């Protein structure tokens, strides 16, 4: 039906998704600085890796989408260059810590103890030299790519391309993640017990 | 002859036992609230568009229903006929001011007052409150995950989405991809990230 040639999503996925390695126990993320790079240790496997069309999250030069996962925050330690980091928006509910110099995002942190994703940092695992991280799993916030310059007419093709990558397009997060969010809201508000 | 057990799953009474089609040249009708005497009455003098079932916590739902059924109409086609003093706005700070009957609780239209909002010009109405058949029929389900926020148990979700699909109402945890892409375009052009 619809032609997918020359449709690019993110470098990490344009040639097929790379599988997790069983028993992988993490690695090191480095910023794109030639000198004094920010180095972050992620000493666990990640989960919920996906491409993301949201406007707020870091993408490499060119890519229409972002690639991002989640790790337990107590498995995160900034090793070298901690003083070169700054928050992009100190008011966004997820707080993105970013290299002052090459502008690459090193983690996103949830400071607010009642937020659904508290205890979980957002990490771009492509920032790591090692393979074996949690495979990308879907596409999040597909339609918000329009909000960063993507022409509406190009979407039929991009949704088809992600589907053929086995990366199911959603205009929010995926169903299991959207339901966990809603359950947590419901338990806090009293709509559900516990 | 089925993978998911869908027995006993109710969605909304307007889709549970038959969905009524639109009819040709349907030009509108009257909505009324549930008060036994002197009910709010409102004219909707066009056919509606983008009818759907919705899980959002803020949408009116008949007693017992887990989903709302809500559609869209040009505001210039909408007029309050009777009971204007019985109506109140739920939350004047919401993007959509829901006007509602204070004695029966039924929402009679939802209006957008910000001129910059992507659905400015369009009122939201529950055409189940009409006694006439012929309105646009539901096309999809929106804010499906939201039903948990109104206390549906999360283990009920697999059977609820399968029942959606059997009815032809594809489930989305936001709105349909077309409507989602329209909102983003409206936003992109106002920020100037797209040419006007
Ligand atoms: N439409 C999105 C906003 C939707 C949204 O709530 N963003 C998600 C993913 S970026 C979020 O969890 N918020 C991040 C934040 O604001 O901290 C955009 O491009 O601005
Ligand atoms: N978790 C949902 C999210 C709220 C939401 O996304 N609202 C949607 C659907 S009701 C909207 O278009 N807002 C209308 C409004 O501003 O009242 C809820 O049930 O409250
Ligand atoms: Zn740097
Ligand atoms: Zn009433």
């Amino acid at each position: 039906m619809v032609d997918t040639s020359g449709v690019k999503i993110h470098p990490a996925v344009d040639n097929g998704i790379k599988p997790a390695q069983p028993g992988f126990a993490g690695g090191t993320l480095h910023c794109k600085c030639s000198t004094n790079p920010v180095r972050v240790a992620v000493r666990a496997q990640t989960a919920h890796n996906h491409v993301c069309g949201c406007t707020k999250c870091w993408k490499p030069e060119g890519a229409i989408f972002s690639q991002v996962a989640v790790v337990g925050r107590d498995a995160l330690e900034v090793l070298e260059g901690a003083e070169k980091l700054e928050i992009v928006n100190a008011e966004a509910p997820i707080q993105r810590h970013r290299c002052r110099d090459c502008g690459v995002h090193m983690y996103g942190r949830i400071e607010n103890r009642d937020h659904p994703f508290y205890g979980l940092d957002f990490v771009h695992t492509e920032l790591s030299d090692e393979d074996g991280w949690s495979a990308p799993e879907f596409a999040a916030f597909v339609s918000s790519i329009i909000e960063s310059g993507v022409d509406p007419s190009r979407m039929e093709a991009i949704r088809a391309r992600l589907r053929e990558l086995g990366l199911e397009p959603y205009d929010a997060l995926s169903p299991p993640l959207m339901d966990a969010i809603a359950t947590h809201i419901a338990k806090r508000s009293g709509a559900l017990a516990a």
